[PDB]
């Protein structure tokens, strides 16, 4: 099905485990077996959103610009590239806290009533196509939990500073 | 016309007012009702210029982000972006500073007397093609009145500052 | 030639001048005598180059992503996002010092002998196509003299040190 | 086979011995003989790899940023965005730890056993396709050396402390 | 308002009964209505899709190509090709084959048991005389019935041919 | 300066008077004038949706695969393809009719009643034979009059027989 | 699981097999069963090199278009143009041609010596009729054998003339 | 070294020559020499330009969507889809026309007088029978010569009547 998944796994743990040169050892072999950079950067702009997001709101920038490397110079350097964004993944702070904060919305959504929008939330238009916040019945429903690492610190700061 | 306005709307204030938890919750409510993840992520640019503004003017950079993210990866990665948007665009200082500024601008354009460039603001040209600021009449106009929030405390003290 | 020459100028100067409001009433007239908002980006990112330079590496990035929110949402959220790049470029702190330094460094290319590279400075290679600095006639030439102004404190201050 | 070689050489060492002045020099010099810009924004963004690395870890989007001026504006507002982009590379911190690390890392790779996944390293996925970090025989193997210089300061510091 | 969506209407139906005047028309005054030329870009990509489809494959290509006019030289341009777009949509060969076929493929895997597929049709055949394409409970099964229009005339000679 | 317009100008008309040779002459001299390349293409997307039309719809593409070359390549390869792109246009079947018909709509939109849609075309149809796709005021209106060439010799035969 | 990789090769197999209708049904299954219409559209792209190559050079760019439908209108619209493409690849003429081509070429590059690159067919030529284009070893090797079908017919005609 | 310079000539010399197969063994041994493809890719992009021109407009486009391939989904099926446009440009009816063409109007318009633009074809026209594209200088002049090649045959059959 897909022959690098053990690697890129052993990739995704040491990236979530802070360990660059782990890291850059799977990454490595992925390519030495004759896996694709760009197999390695689609899964590298995964593991921004799933482990560290709102840590490090950049990260999934770095990742990007990494692969736009790849994509205007060529494989070499974008190779070079994606081992800086690994190593930048590697040592950010890390935070689950977006993943599992919208894993948990989707699948209330899935299973719960479908609750009118409240009234008091309705028209609040923008500009596109032309020039409690929750239902009653989900009052104080909380998905996101920030960690204390990275630029959650101060976010978590100011979500219990105003709870 | 768009069966989605509502659940847009609440999402909308949602971010406006600061609340990731819900805005989770109506952008879940909108995706499993068979919306578009691109759906939300042009109104979330237009929450970027319209409620955050120059608060955080990195904010317009993650929302495209994560568009990115959807337009290389995929649906289900890019959802999962565009939640840490939401989340983002939710915690970020808030203002509508530069939103009715332009506004107000734009307006007046429409409206008042077209007044000839004074001569002193003419030929200031730029490397393109080939390699008082207002009229007379309008000395003094301020459509900008930056906010205490986030990057708009320093600009509103030196805007102060130099007035 | 063109009809927007004056237009462009008076806002340019409002911009270099770190006027807001006369910048976004200039921007106004532009739009509602028909003006192109690209028309104005591409300005845009002439003067983030020629009056902003390095006391805001940032601001190149500010411009080009209103320029995205106009390709990507469309005209009137792109026009709202060009708004807040003004705004941005604006309250910028402002240094022309890499736009004459370049501009120096060319015309003293055109008109000065070509002289060899030193030895010393050949082969220094990258991975591109497959995986004194001056010559000596010109030792001790200085283009770039970075401002007192934003990033330019720092630069300055390094530059001076390993002076 | 290149004919401008020696002239890129000179410009690659002088922003890696932080030269903006001699950068900007041997830059004008390429384009003078006739050399495209994006040849040169090419061979930027390998420098920002190679010679900035994690030091800088914001490099890369700014000579991304100049090759996005060049095309969206054109090529004589482009040549100066990418000066901008050469005195920003020239002044940055300098390291060439990631660099060094991968290229190791790489060799390592091509030379030694292909020792298994470990399997308490194996299933970790991603949300991809659809909805010791080593083996133990190179434990304690360390690629990334981090300097002194600076977002590697605080990089060093947090390796160090969890080593 | 709702009146707005009225026009959206018109436009498309204007299109799809190849009415390329009043499509023109109703364009026209989305326009003076203060509606976005990228949402009327979007519309029309569905359109290719909904009711051109493979009689001209080609219509994607000039709608989209339409939109980068938008985005690489601006609005107003942009409007323009939208415009050509629009009397190409109109004027082209209408076939709904492709729309049709791909929704009674959804609602089939969707009503339908999950039915195990074929083992010769799997990335490791196993034992099964191998030469069907659906489960043999899906055999003859036809989603896609070609029209007599466009490339889909050659298209509905070759099924036939197949069967 | 104002002689610099004039070589636009001139460039211009050599294409829509299907002149290669005198358009690619204004070309070499707009470049040798300092003009950007680029400056150079937007004019000719112009004047591929002023000029050429429907009577030749990959226009559209042929100039827009040029500036991709410029992009991506760079300046010289650029210019070489915008060269190419220039004698394409220059000996390309012309039309002005989608350019003609666009413009009428517009004024028609501009100067006549806000008129209803018709009952029939709205979102939700209302209660009125149904088959006008115009306004009843504009019944049988025509703006769009395709030549005798190129592709719009079909397309007109096809017009004829609609009615 | 191992199953989702089933469908994948389903689907792969159905296109290959010109069979539309069971293409179309086993995407639907991917859908349902939470695949990545991306993911998807990847494997299009290989499709269309691997089983069609230049039997019909435009496969390519459909498969494209999609994907660019997919990246600037959103999920929905996104899988309906992949739909269509792959319905396009479905009924396209096959030809395994070019990859195989490419295929003996590169186990030649890798098996056989580093022949030196004949003299007169070096950047600067050297003192040696001149006529081959392959090493003396390699003297009238074959790689490419177009087939019978779509534009191959005319390639085929060619380079039997050529011989 | 001089020597990977050597494969890139052998495989422009054979692309240009006709000679697909050998063009395939240049490219393996270019990618097995560890050449980038992407620095392969545009090599090709200028041949298109520079060997088939207007005999096939379509060419660039081929190219293009071989990057489009590599950028997308990454290495290896860029590398093939590289091979495919190699195949395609080899193949294709060939034409320096367009290439010369632009190299004599520029030589023209650097070693002739800047000619004044004749006063009908100024931005403003000017008091003068107007029927001239050319300075009266280089009535006549000729840069431009199609083959009887490709799409070139109707042009220069074209052309010919025009005169």
């Amino acid at each position: 099905g897909d022959r690098f998944y053990d690697l890129i796994s052993a990739l995704h743990k040491s990236v979530r485990g802070s360990a660059p040169d782990a890291a850059l050892y799977w990454y490595a072999r992925i390519l030495t077996a004759g896996g694709d950079p760009l197999y390695v950067a689609r899964r590298l702009l995964a593991i921004a959103s799933e482990d560290v997001g709102n840590a490090d709101p950049r990260a999934m920038q770095v990742a990007l610009a990494a692969w736009d490397c790849f994509t205007r110079v060529g494989a070499y350097e974008g190779e070079r590239a994606i081992a800086q964004a690994i190593i930048y993944l590697s040592v950010a702070p890390k935070s689950n806290a977006v993943y599992t904060a919208f894993n948990t919305a989707k699948q209330q959504a899935k299973d719960l009533p479908d609750y009118d929008v409240p009234p008091h939330l309705r028209n609040a238009p923008t500009n596109l196509m032309k020039e409690n916040y929750f239902p009653p019945e989900l009052k104080d429903t909380q998905y996101y939990f920030p960690t204390n690492r990275g630029m959650e610190i101060q976010i978590k700061e100011k979500l219990e500073r105003l709870r």
